[PDB]
């Protein structure tokens, strides 16, 4: 298992735009567009995005080509967070996924804001945090999603997602 098929399941997989699960227009896996009300601007920023006229729908090449730079801006963007590096540099390759998975999913100013949770991971101290975790709106409204990714850090084994 892999960060990429980690993802896929978490995402999936939609050729035309969708609603993600807070209503944002979103494409490919897990690619948000806008988060503007617009089904309009939705289709604009997919044109800009693709550098071809979509008219709202992609192929499964240029879904997995937005889906590796995404995957790219979230790991880079933690190696230049001074708040998700030292933590992504204390952790083990499963746990490394984990928080790699959370910044794909809520970006990096919202994990950075997972203060006592950051501190218990570097600490090693995986029940506490676990149990940390879970008291968000994050794991409210995705639970299933949430639960799977708090295993991970949890257990450091991918046992969740087999
Ligand atoms: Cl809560
Ligand atoms: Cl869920």
């Amino acid at each position: 298992m892999n960060i990429f098929e980690m993802l896929r399941i978490d995402e999936g997989l939609r050729l035309k735009i969708y609603k993600d699960t807070e209503g944002y227009y979103t494409i490919g896996i897990g690619h948000l567009l806008t988060k503007s009300p617009s089904l309009n601007a939705a289709k604009s920023e997919l044109d800009k995005a693709i550098g071809r006229n979509c008219n709202g729908v992609i192929t499964k090449d240029e879904a997995e080509k937005l889906f590796n730079q995404d995957v790219d801006a979230a790991v880079r963007g933690i190696l230049r967070n001074a708040k998700l590096k030292p933590v992504y540099d204390s952790l083990d390759a499963v746990r490394r996924c984990a928080l790699i998975n959370m910044v794909f999913q809520m970006g990096e100013t919202g994990v950075a804001g997972f203060t006592d949770s950051l501190r218990m991971l570097q600490q090693k101290r995986w029940d506490e945090a676990a149990v940390n975790l879970a008291k968000s709106r994050w794991y409210n409204q995705t639970p299933n999603r949430a639960k799977r990714v708090i295993t991970t850090f949890r257990t450091g084994t991918w046992d969740a997602y087999k």
